[PDB]
């Protein structure tokens, strides 16, 4: 892997739309939390090393 999920809610940029899917999600290549409020659900990864 060079992508991770691991990624501050304030710096969590917008990858899908209003009631994306994790499988919308996983389709663009990117992550999904709708556990934290004010954030988008499917934002991108971060780059590792």
């Amino acid at each position: 892997q060079t992508e991770t999920c691991t990624v501050a809610p304030r710096e969590r940029q917008n990858c899908g739309f209003p009631g994306v899917t994790p499988s919308q999600c996983a389709n663009k290549g990117c992550c999904f939390d709708d556990t934290v409020r004010g954030v988008p659900w499917c934002f991108y990864p971060n780059t590792i090393l």
